[PDB]
Order: C-alpha cells, then structure tokens, then sequence
C-alpha cells in the first residue's frame, strides 16, 4: 500500500507502462500514441 495499491509503480510499473506498452508492435508506442495523437495532431493542424 504505497500508491496505486502496493506496487506503487516502483517494483512493477512496467506491467502496464513498460513491456505492456509495446508487447507486440504498435499497441502503446505506436498503438496508443497513434490513436491519441490522431486527435492532438489535428488540434495543432487545424489550430
């Protein structure tokens, strides 16, 4: 019980922000960032 519940993103933070960010190829680094930027990319493109 340090932060989130115990792991407090210290001993096992990659579980959902490291190796899971790109286990296959394009899930978070290119998978998420691409789906997230798709929007922010327009805000800077149209504005």
């Amino acid at each position: 019980g340090s932060d989130k519940t115990l792991p407090d993103q210290g001993d096992n933070d990659n579980w959902w922000t490291g190796w899971r960010q790109w286990i296959p190829a394009g899930i978070g680094v290119t998978g998420v960032v691409i789906a997230v930027i798709a929007l922010f990319a327009i805000a800077k493109f149209v504005f």
